[PDB]
């Protein structure tokens, strides 16, 4: 296979463990704002200069696919012009120079080095290592073409704010291009491999690779610890535009960036052309850099939409990263391989989802949240996702094992997720009837006895598949009839509870809306097939988001500021 | 050969590399103080803690030399009692106690993990890996038997200041040794190590590589930046003690871990033997470890004698490392081979040196202090030490090249090396003086003239040993001759001139003292191989002053806070 796609989920645990550490180290005042400009300084003005300096000078230019280059160049400079321009149409007058120069940096500017390169490098050193070389290529050459133009903006917006000197803005853009440590030590680099044949002289060699070995753990750090109180309430319209952004940096550009490798990489190997589109995908996935936050900090312009929507960038990544490598991964598959490669997304899910279940439990427990409402209502759906989780980890075994593992295991793990799906749907209706003493007893007989009895329903009329790989057809037409009616019903409830709309609801309510969300991909699988590749591929959507969902309440409800004892 | 020793110097440029980084960013405040922090609770709280977990769990027990431990493991142990019990005597009663605790922990704690590992990797990892594995060993074995008790005798101070409740003092200074990350992550790598079956769990694996392996660039950087306003002027007996512990901790020990293994490594090998007493040297040249200082700051006791005797070990490991591992090296290598590696180690030298030097006149230079006296006379000794340096990198070159460049590249390199001998003796008469218009005018001939006269009388007299591989017999016995009375001369001159005793007064007899002391072993190199392996040794260290003479000028005058335009 052209990934090795079975190395990415370590790399992503490094990325985002490593990413997690300074969270909590900044949350816990283990390191504070002031101090953790030591960390960055260190970060941008030594490790990753001295990152960039050694690749640049061992990098064999006669052995660049400069054609994939161009196709990434090529996505970035469309994603650019498009996020650029509908930004001067759509903004408002007072303040369209600033989005238009900014706004179009995120959609475009990756975290190359400190998120891009190791599970670049995870997912493609044994099998393409030249794939490692065009992160040091079009990160520095992207900020070289649509930066200074970015940064241009910001300077109309600066002058107008205080567009006379025409060349002063555009010297003002390029100055604040060139003095970025990506830049210059890519200019010097590219200098210093034609000054020595490619070869780090062996005394500085080992200086370098100390800096920039330390690049990376220390960038995810760093960027970690500047996610902390990043994430402030935005309005609606700062909201919806963030939502936009991050999807033109992490849904249109990696389309893009396949594309245009399928239109201008004329080259003759099937494989080497499938594996740089696949490579093309994944360089768009990379979140925002922090770099962007940096030059809104800079130019004090467009700061919170920026800085929350970097920080949201990179906790999103994380998932469609996941998720799009193996799904790149599947059609070269046989079959069965894609049943197993499904149990192992589902098995390395079900470990991040239970744990960010088994913290946001504890948080909602010791912080007494859980007896509050709606916060009783999401304890109990996060308790049925932590269950799913511990399920599906056994399953991963249990699948080889006897029908009477078997039978329990899924009982467990089918109850507690039809019960995720009602929960999604008894939250949401709380949601209306809190924005009325609610039935809570009837609300939890209704998240839990009713799940037991649709399996119960399958222990009685169901065909036991032991020989499938996938849980979701143990019990065949008659589970997906199930799991579909479960879908249909918590669907229609969630869905009628939003129209007819400390406590949270807002969060509450995003809860809802991205579970309803997992809830209708789940609706879509059962339904496609009970009434018909595409299929594989939404049934492992499916599956991402039966495991994972509990990473989406971790998202919402674990990282609140509350605590206690 | 059993240490890669063409290795070390690019391994030492790595450590003293990027710890220069962070003195230089220290000293620009491009990271502050406050700011600093954040990279150092990185190092010590997740990155440290990372990489000896990975390291503990990795390591296997069954194939480790416990006789090695032992012997480092005693050799600290004496040491330890030697400084302690010398502590308990000579020191006043006031504060005997704070010194008993901390001194015999600076003697014994070594920089293990940020300084000694990149340098035992270096020097170990493709001849005897498992050499490294000892780092990991010693250092946390180290902190568990001695620290508690150097902590119970800052407790006892404690108690003093304010030893009563005697198991308090025992549990507080058990509970600071506990509450380590070196100590308790070593524990916890062991369980895990046992609970694993020493494999690193492949999920977890790549986060603790991007953890452990930011340690080492970000340790010696937070190392540089800790060293920024430390050396703070002690009194004579601070400096008196402060030169023994350094001498404890880098001579002392270091020649008790050699023995000690001498006598506790029962192993068959005699080239296991060797390069096992080689590695056990080179361990006790580790300076020490910024944790001492750090205890120091804990206990608020011996602070200035502690932080500027850890910045001082580390700069004086440098050298020493150096030195001694090529030391132990000769005695391996054939007589040709040796006459290469000492011109190696002079091309090294003359690097580090030359750089020194280049900043330390371009200090003196734009400070205007080269118009100031004695900094004038300062100037001149280091204009031939810099000519030194690139005569002896060309020497490099020329002495495979013909007479005609060999006899011009001497007669530099030999003017400006009896130069700088002269000019320790002119500066040391100068401060004399100072301690009267100097005759600057007939110093400044005597220290340019007068050398070349003396070369010109080689050229004159001598017998052209162009087949000669050392430049130190490039005239043979009229070199010798001419050397030897340049020597006698200088030193002369310099020791009548200090018994005879901004301005900086004081720090000039510092330089005068340790140039008198390289000049003294040029001198006995002169005179032994005039009268007569140990002369072979001897002929280095007189390499090693004659060029890196530079490094200590750089030491003493690099290092001021003045600077203009
Ligand atoms: C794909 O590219 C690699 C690297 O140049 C090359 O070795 C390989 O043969 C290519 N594959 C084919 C089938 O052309
Ligand atoms: C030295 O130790 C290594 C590691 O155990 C071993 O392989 C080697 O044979 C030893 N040398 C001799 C001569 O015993």
């Amino acid at each position: 296979p052209s990934m090795s796609i079975t190395r990415l989920f370590p790399a992503l645990l490094e990325c985002f463990g490593i990413v997690l550490c300074g969270y909590i180290a900044g949350r816990a005042n283990v390191i504070t704002s002031t101090q953790a400009k030591g960390l960055g300084n260190f970060v941008s003005r030594f490790a990753l200069p001295a990152l960039l300096f050694k690749n640049m000078v061992v990098l064999n230019f006669s052995n660049v696919d400069w054609s994939f280059l161009y196709s990434i160049l090529i996505a970035k400079a469309s994603v650019f012009f498009i996020v650029c321009v509908l930004t001067l149409l759509v903004a408002s007058p007072d303040s369209r120079f600033s989005k238009a120069g900014l706004f179009p940096i995120f959609a475009t500017q990756s975290n190359d080095f400190a998120l891009g390169y190791p599970i670049v490098e995870a997912l493609y050193q044994t099998t393409y290592p030249e794939y490692l070389q065009y992160i040091y290529l079009v990160a520095p050459i992207s900020l070289m073409m649509l930066n200074p133009i970015g940064f241009i903006f910001c300077e109309i917006q600066k002058w107008k704010d205080t567009s006379q000197n025409k060349i002063k803005i555009v010297g003002l853009g390029l100055l604040r291009v060139l003095q970025n440590p990506i830049v210059f030590m890519v200019f010097i680099g590219i200098a210093f491999n034609f000054i020595l044949d490619r070869k780090v002289p062996v005394y500085v060699e080992n200086f370098l690779d100390g800096l920039g070995n330390s690049f990376s753990g220390s960038a995810l750090f760093y960027l970690g610890l500047t996610m902390v109180g990043k994430i402030k309430r935005l309005k609606k319209s700062a909201f919806v535009v963030l939502i936009l952004l991050i999807t033109a940096k992490l849904l249109v550009l990696p389309l893009l960036c396949r594309e245009m490798v399928e239109l201008l990489d004329k080259g003759d190997s099937v494989v080497n052309h499938t594996s740089l589109s696949n490579y093309a995908f994944l360089y768009g996935v990379f979140p925002v850099a922090p770099g962007v936050a940096i030059f809104a900090t800079q130019f004090n312009m467009e700061v919170e939409i920026i800085t929350s929507g970097m920080v949201i960038s990179t906790f999103v990544s994380a998932p469609i990263m996941y998720v799009s490598a193996w799904l790149l991964t599947f059609p070269t598959m046989d079959p069965k391989p894609l049943a197993y490669a499904i149990q192992n997304v589902s098995f390395d899910i079900s470990i991040v989802s239970l744990i960010s279940l088994i913290w946001s439990l504890a948080i909602l427990l010791l912080s007494k949240k859980y007896k509050q409402l709606p916060h009783m209502l999401t304890t109990n759906l996060l308790i049925a996702q932590s269950i799913v989780c511990a399920g599906m980890m056994i399953w991963n075994f249990v699948k080889e094992k006897n029908f009477v593992g078997q039978i329990l295991v899924f009982v467990l793990l089918y109850s507690s997720l039809y019960s995720t799906y009602l929960w999604t749907g008894l939250l949401a209706i709380s949601l209306f009837l809190l924005k009325v003493q609610i039935p809570v007893g009837i609300i939890i007989i209704s998240g839990w006895g009713i799940p037991a009895l649709l399996v119960g329903v399958l222990l009685i009329t169901g065909k036991h598949n032991g020989d499938s790989i996938d849980s979701a057809f143990f019990y065949g037409k008659e589970q997906m009839i199930t799991t579909a009616v479960t879908l249909f019903c918590s669907i229609l409830i969630a869905g009628i509870s939003l129209m007819c709309m400390d406590q949270q609801l807002t969060r509450h309510v995003l809860l809802c809306l991205l579970l309803i969300i997992g809830l209708f991909a789940n609706l879509s699988s059962c339904l496609w097939w009970l009434f018909n590749r595409l299929y594989v591929e939404l049934q492992f959507f499916c599956a991402v988001f039966n495991f994972g969902q509990g990473f989406i309440s971790f998202g919402i409800f674990g990282l609140d500021k509350h605590l206690i004892i």
